[PDB]
């Protein structure tokens, strides 16, 4: 069901949740004045979500959430990324360098407090009502200078909601010694990771296991050999009852962003400019890189990660436009605003029609600059690798002028390090020249002479319109076109060589225009934001927050719905649950993506599923639900009707990507790893009995 609900809206949403099958009592999942299941949820390491699943502070989150730190502890002897990691005792649990978890300790509404403060700002057009500095200052004199010394490991944050119409203060509790407990091998954690990205049906065992460690009194403390496993306020029980079609599911976690209150015109701009240019430019770039990857196995190895990373937003943009073109997103937002316009007429307040008109006229006024901005970001800043090649810093310029030969060598030696990082083991100038030529050709076809970053004017003015020659010339003459050319420069360095270096000139000219456009464009956000406040104010006055959730803003939210499959197109039906069969069916030993761990293959051939199989003896893997999810929900606990853990969220299907603008009941699904599959992997792949005994597993 629709919405990323604030914890303080649990009350208002409880009847609609009970109707969907919720059995738990309200105060059992969120109490402002007590302990609740909220207290078992964590913001894992800045972006992900995690959940506390034991009394000794064991935490589950996604594999891809715990990936960098699994990778860090991986040597060539002990390759935990590949093989997995199973700490046989608490003391073998590996600590981590730059990790955190954040419990949300308290949440208070402070709208009245914050609105009164703002009321003493003379300036009507002040953007302080959304400025995080300003809100942090209002926070610090609420909790009192000096709160964080007096309350150790606590902090406070105020955030704006519904476009400045609601404010909340969050009391956070951050633990910093979070150790690696367990991970499946990556063949299970990233099964089908590139190909099945955004795909249901899905077969990916996407979990990793950590523990929160603190001082002897359970207080936040950075890594110290004397730290001990935290006792949490509350943890999640692990259900073994499984899921079935139509079962209630709900999720809690930290969604990043939505655009639920976009005007029709804003939707048009997102489709026309933001998404279409992403799509066009990344097609071109992806074509050339596909072509060069097939011709050469060594290019294939070097470009994989760059290609698939470009591919991630590409397919997101494809999904979103498919929803805009087929599911009536634009008409939905036109309707909602027309509805407020009519209601606002009848009330005698033209304010709302004013706000809508203001967003419209602004959107249309900034169309060209935004088109230009997207063309450059997608085409060049991301499109072309040599766009991100070294510029000398003003400090390095200064040392290359005048005098000191030790300072001259020092400035050079750290340009060497930047050059080395641009032209690394994965960079190929030859590929980059071909990608540049195609992107630049499309850029020049779209962006007229008078609006070109300066160096790109030379294609007409000097190479007679020959884009291949211009690009060949940048590599031929430039100190960064090859190692030997850089060395030649380093031996006899001079600021006048760098000043006239055509790659440097291209790079800095391109970034100049990128900056200048950002800047011209920034002043147009403010009127839209101000009108957005007025617009959302009206939607709330008219219809209430009952069925109008606040845009996501990296805050703790709940969403509820059902375990349900769907139909993606004529005559094809996807069900609610995948199985270990689908893993077997997808095995390709000659492709890293679809490798099947030998221990898992063997668990499948003996049907050694134990208490984790379903009725009918199938081994569950994943399931999907009508729950409303987005970036930031990676790793969120999924609960059944009694609040017991039934899985971890790890993706959305591509048909649900326009869900950020409008929930799609018949298409949008959260894709969730089945907790029974999690336990199976721990039990029969890791052998790690102790942490099963640790969890409170319920029938």
């Amino acid at each position: 069901d629709e919405g990323m609900w604030l914890m303080q809206q649990l009350g208002r949403k409880y009847a609609q949740m009970k109707e969907r099958g919720l059995k738990m009592k309200e105060y059992d999942l969120y109490n402002p004045n007590g302990t609740s299941l909220k207290d078992a949820v964590v913001l894992f390491d800045g972006g992900c979500t995690g959940e506390v699943v034991s009394d000794r502070g064991l935490v589950l989150t996604n594999h891809h959430c715990g990936y960098d730190m699994i990778q860090a502890h991986s040597t060539l002897e002990h390759n935990y990324l590949e093989n997995g990691f199973w700490a046989m005792r608490e003391a073998d649990e590996l600590p981590n360098k730059d990790i955190s978890v954040v419990f949300i300790d308290k949440i208070e509404d402070v709208t009245d407090y914050v609105k009164k403060e703002l009321k003493a700002i003379k300036d009507p057009n002040s953007m302080d009502y959304l400025s995080p500095k300003y809100l942090q200052k209002l926070a610090d004199k609420k909790a009192g200078k000096n709160f964080s010394a007096k309350n150790p490991g606590l902090s406070v944050e105020i955030k704006a909601f519904y476009g400045g119409n609601l404010y909340l203060m969050f009391t956070k509790k951050t633990y910093t010694d979070v150790r690696l407990v367990g991970a499946p091998p990556s063949s299970i954690g990233k099964f089908g990771a590139d190909t099945d990205n955004w795909i249901w049906p899905r077969h990916t065992g996407d979990f990793s296991i950590f523990r929160i460690y603190a001082d002897k009194n359970g207080n936040p403390a950075p890594y110290s050999e004397d730290n001990v496993p935290l006792k949490p306020k509350r943890f999640f029980n692990i259900s073994l009852g499984g899921v079935q079609e139509n079962d209630y599911a709900m999720i809690m976690g930290f969604p990043g962003t939505t655009h639920r209150y976009f005007t029709a015109s804003e939707v048009d701009e997102w489709k026309s400019i933001d998404n279409d240019i992403r799509i066009r430019m990344r097609d071109i770039r992806q074509g050339v890189m596909l072509r060069e990857m097939l011709a050469d196995p060594q290019i294939k190895i070097m470009y994989s990660a760059k290609y698939a990373a470009s591919q991630n937003a590409y397919k997101r943009a494809i999904g979103a436009n498919w929803a805009i073109k087929t599911r009536g997103l634009r008409q939905n937002k036109q309707a909602m605003q027309d509805r407020l316009i009519a209601w606002g007429a009848k009330q005698g307040t033209p304010r709302y029609e004013e706000a809508v008109h203001e967003i419209d006229a602004t959107v249309a006024k900034r169309a060209d600059l935004r088109r230009r901005y997207w063309m450059i970001e997608e085409g060049i800043i991301r499109g072309i690798e040599f766009a991100r090649s070294p510029i000398p810093t003003e400090d390095e310029t200064k040392a290359l002028q005048g005098n000191d030969a030790s300072a001259r060598k020092e400035a050079i030696d750290k340009i060497r390090t930047r050059y080395s990082k641009f032209a690394n083991k994965d960079y190929s100038a030859e590929v980059d020249k071909k990608v540049a030529v195609a992107m630049l050709t499309e850029y020049l076809k779209e962006i007229p002479y008078e609006n070109l970053p300066l160096h790109l004017r030379l294609v007409k003015d000097r190479f007679a319109g020959d884009v291949q020659a211009y690009v060949d010339d940048i590599f031929a003459r430039s100190v960064f076109g090859s190692e030997a050319q850089f060395d030649a420069f380093a031996a006899v360095p001079s600021v006048e060589k760098l000043a006239e270096d055509p790659m440097v000139l291209f790079a800095s000219s391109v970034f100049d225009e990128y900056r200048k456009l950002y800047n011209e464009l920034r002043p147009y956000d403010d009127p839209i934001l101000r009108a957005q406040r007025t617009y959302i104010a009206g939607l709330l006055e008219m219809d209430g927050d009952q069925d109008q959730f606040p845009d996501a803003n990296l805050t703790l939210r709940f969403t509820y719905g059902q375990v349900k499959g769907y139909s993606p197109r004529d005559n094809v039906y996807y069900g609610h649950q995948t199985t270990l069969d689908g893993v077997m069916e997808k095995e390709d030993p000659d492709n890293w993506e679809f490798v099947v761990d030998p221990k898992l293959k063997a668990v499948y051939e003996r049907k050694d599923f134990g208490r984790y199989a379903d009725r009918s003896g199938r081994m569950p893997v994943a399931f999907c639900a009508t729950t409303h999810t987005t970036g930031g929900n990676s790793g969120s606990p999924v609960m059944n009707a009694n609040g017991e853990l039934i899985g971890l969220n790890f993706d959305r299907n591509w048909e649900g990507v326009g869900g950020d603008i409008q929930y799609l009941a018949d298409y949008q699904r959260s894709i969730i790893v089945d907790i029974r599959y999690v336990l199976l992997v721990i039990d029969k792949v890791g052998g790690c009995q102790r942490l099963l005994d640790e969890m409170n597993i319920v029938p």
